[PDB]
């Protein structure tokens, strides 16, 4: 069995010559070399059975990353575990090894205009196929978005997924939420569970500002920070934008903040495109319902140059209740799931 770090890294005899990368929520991160692709691949073992809700997560991102094929989102080469469930204590997942990601490139690099877009096109494209499946990805950030050398862009880490409910969206004032805060729509803080498909185009759009500027556009301190750094750039919301905000809690702590006007996006962003910036407004709006829909974003003007809406597929199979499922009948559910990649 190979080692890495004095942690077994159990994952031959296809996969050989292993390097550690770092941890991850239920565990560690490798590449190594494929010997049947003839390339190196990225390994993630995770170890969640001691835990349902950790359960959950793997089983659910599972789920959703075997339905999707879409050149776009990560998929899922290879899956190792033992073959019964009683001596399944790990399973490793295999993935494309990806060079490098959107955090890591805006830290060190300089984004063309050409690139900006390049990069806008693709998440668009993998975000059409993710929402056209009913699926929500719900932590949409520059480190989820992995490239290579080549600048091919997938849309990885579905840990907080959720199939859409917008009849069940709504919540109180400052209602708990899991997803990384820089990325959160200012609804989530309001009256939203991030049930609906405008979470994501928010967090494309925070994503857009920053790689317009190479820094994160909303870099909240603390829940309530996240919504003065919205307001601040796109000004306090209008009446009709707080007609929508029913909930008392919600509409006082509004009306209770100073008038704050909009700053206009040529002014923090004096070298970006004007139809990146037209676009980026429609993305950044207060209001989910007037905020600009997937298929709308990817016919804007600026992405007029890879617009194909033939060559933008959607899910053959969109999801159409594992809260309440005890971790043993999860580890059952995850051996099945993971049970096609078994010699045979």
């Amino acid at each position: 069995p190979e080692m890495v770090r004095g942690q077994v890294f159990d994952v031959g005899p296809r996969y050989t010559n292993l390097s550690y990368i770092g941890e991850g929520a239920y565990g560690m991160v490798c590449s190594a070399y494929d010997n049947v692709n003839k390339v190196r691949v990225a390994i993630k073992k995770i170890s969640p059975f001691e835990h349902q809700t950790y359960c959950q997560r793997t089983l659910r991102e599972i789920k959703i990353l075997l339905r999707f094929r879409h050149e776009n989102i990560i998929g899922i080469n290879d899956i190792i575990r033992a073959p019964t469930i009683e001596q399944m204590k790990d399973v490793y997942i295999v993935q494309d090894l990806m060079e490098t990601d959107l955090y890591k490139l805006l830290k060190t690099q300089h984004l063309s205009n050409d690139h900006i877009c390049y990069f806008l096109y693709q998440i668009l494209r993998g975000l059409k196929y993710i929402h056209s499946a009913n699926v929500l990805h719900r932590d949409l950030k520059p480190s989820n978005l992995l490239l290579n050398t080549t600048c091919d862009l997938k849309i990885c880490d579905f840990g907080l997924a959720r199939v859409a409910d917008p009849d069940h969206d709504h919540t109180g004032f400052l209602t708990e939420y899991v997803a990384t805060r820089w990325y959160r729509a200012p609804e989530i803080m309001l009256n939203s569970k991030g049930y609906t498909k405008s979470i994501d185009i928010w967090s494309v759009g925070c994503i857009l500002a920053e790689m317009l500027s190479n820094r994160p556009i909303f870099p909240g301190k603390h829940y309530l920070d996240q919504l003065n750094h919205i307001l601040g750039i796109l000004g306090s919301p209008s009446q009709e934008d707080l007609n929508c905000i029913i909930n008392l809690k919600a509409r006082n702590y509004l009306l209770s903040l100073p008038h704050k006007n909009k700053v206009p996006w040529n002014r923090l962003f004096p070298n970006a495109d004007s139809k990146a910036l037209d676009l980026l407004d429609k993305m950044l709006t207060f209001n989910p319902h007037k905020r600009i829909e997937v298929e709308q974003a990817l016919a804007h003007p600026y992405l007029e140059q890879y617009y194909d809406p033939s060559d933008e597929p959607i899910a053959e199979a969109p999801f159409k209740e594992l809260d309440d499922l005890p971790k043993e009948k999860l580890k059952e559910l995850i051996f099945e799931e993971t049970a096609r990649f078994q010699p045979g």
